[PDB]
């Protein structure tokens, strides 16, 4: 109970800013994560024993692939810890608790491939769950981890409570389908112009957490350029080997897949920016004003990126 968990001075200071990078030392991830639940939800929130051995099975069960790791889990959650600093009156205690598990969670038993790729190779997963594939499998070894014995960090709460923490939390997980981003964001975008969006209307709630979700899972592209230069590297090793297998099974990839495709890679980085991280970044500063910093660095990275097409580096 008397037990804080501290971080050495550089740390306790970057992990505040949203373009913190959680560093190359596995073995602080886990103590990271259990000093943001602290700051952000306090040291009460969760039983030690129970929320350390519900880190290390989450651990366990993400794979060592170049981009869709453990890694990957911490940052995303670093990203949404931010977030919930600097609204931190916004939001209840069920949806700051949640939603840190939510982002450890996301990518549970991720194998390093699409959606896509699991329905074009017909995956068992694919047969069970028809749409957000890898997702609904993600939210499904949550609760798998969450009913191990001494694994429920949820044990405390009201039966209630309980119900209304699983249904954030799965909402949430659902959300990083990025195929739902862009429906959810034009919504979102609407209602927020047409004076409409109501924070207590609970699916305007939901609209809210899914962008967040998407800022999350997207915080490579708001990070230092050097951070953002080399995770698109960890990215394309996945997509160029998904792509090498849909070439196993006879089908042409998609050009973002395709590694005779590298000379185009500054190109679709922009389409990406432009379509994807820009848009999401921006409806998110207009509804939370103080995201403001990922829009400002994510604009600062698509400048880098223009950079490279022009050779200037
Ligand atoms: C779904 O995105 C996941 C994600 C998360 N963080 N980041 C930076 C990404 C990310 O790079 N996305 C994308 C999107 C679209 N294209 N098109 C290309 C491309 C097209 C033609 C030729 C060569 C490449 N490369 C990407 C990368
Ligand atoms: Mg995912
Ligand atoms: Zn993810």
């Amino acid at each position: 109970g008397l037990m804080q968990f501290t971080l050495p001075v550089r740390l306790c200071k970057e992990i505040e800013l949203f373009h913190f990078d959680i560093g190359p030392f596995e073995n602080m991830w886990p103590g990271i994560f259990v000093y943001m639940v602290h700051r952000s939800c306090g040291t009460s929130c969760f039983e030690l024993e129970k929320l350390c051995r519900f880190i290390m099975s989450v651990k366990k069960n993400y794979r060592r692939v170049p981009y869709h790791n453990w890694k990957h889990a911490v940052t995303v959650a670093h990203c949404m810890y931010a977030i919930l600093q600097n609204n931190h009156t916004l939001f209840t205690d069920l949806e700051r608790k949640g939603l840190l598990i939510a982002c450890l969670c996301h990518d549970l038993d991720h194998r390093g491939f699409s959606n896509s790729y699991l329905q074009k190779f017909d995956h068992p997963l694919a047969a069970l769950y028809s749409t957000s594939t890898m997702e609904q499998h993600h939210f499904s070894q949550t609760v798998s981890i969450l009913q191990l014995e001494g694994h429920n960090i949820f044990s405390t709460l009201s039966s209630s409570e309980y119900e209304q923490v699983l249904e954030i939390i799965r909402k949430a997980i659902i959300a990083t389908d990025l195929a739902l981003y862009f429906g959810n964001r034009k919504q979102l975008e609407e209602m927020y112009q047409t004076g409409s969006l109501n924070l207590n209307n609970q699916s305007h709630r939901d609209r809210v957490i899914g962008l967040m979700m998407t800022a999350c899972d997207l915080c490579s592209v708001t990070k230092l350029w050097p951070v953002t230069k080399l995770t698109a590297n960890d990215i394309y090793a996945e997509f160029w080997a998904e792509g090498d297998e849909m070439k196993k099974l006879g089908i042409q990839p998609i050009p973002m897949m395709d590694r005779d495709k590298k000379d185009e890679v500054p190109q679709g980085q922009l389409g990406f920016y432009n379509a994807v991280a820009i848009p999401c970044y921006t409806t998110l500063t207009q509804i939370l004003p103080p995201t403001e910093p990922l829009l400002k660095a994510c604009r600062d990275n698509l400048s880098q990126w223009e950079k490279v097409i022009r050779g200037e580096e």
